[PDB]
């Protein structure tokens, strides 16, 4: 039917987007800080203050594995890997200047990817 097309249609162009998006967030972070999940062994204390750890890696696999409903739900992840940062660091590191940084950088392509999903007619 054209619903099953149309809804198979808004899947692929939504995760098409999705990559697209986390592709260009991964690109600014030459340094991986967001990469990947925090070592416990370097950083002990990590789940002290952490309670929902998130990292790019994470959210690949979510995204390629079809758990993004929407791009509420990939915003939602982006802003842990920030907060969890500034939570964690304190303000004069060059961690949580790197999250500040990130998070400027990625609420532009956040919200240009929001204007794609109006004019596709994703959501």
């Amino acid at each position: 039917s054209m619903e099953q097309v149309a809804m198979e249609l808004r899947l692929t162009e939504l995760t098409r987007l999705l990559r697209s998006v986390l592709d260009q967030l991964q690109d600014k972070d030459p340094a991986r800080i967001f990469a990947q999940p925090v070592s416990l062994k370097e950083v002990p204390d990590y789940l002290d203050h952490i309670k929902h750890p998130m990292d790019f890696a994470t959210m690949r696999k979510r995204l390629e594995a079809q758990g993004y409903k929407n791009l509420h739900e990939f915003e939602e992840d982006f802003d842990l890997i920030i907060d969890n940062c500034m939570k964690y660091n304190a303000r004069d590191t060059v961690f949580y200047r790197a999250a500040v940084r990130l998070r400027d950088q990625g609420g532009v392509v956040l919200r240009q990817a929001r204007r794609e999903v109006d004019s596709i007619g994703l959501e």
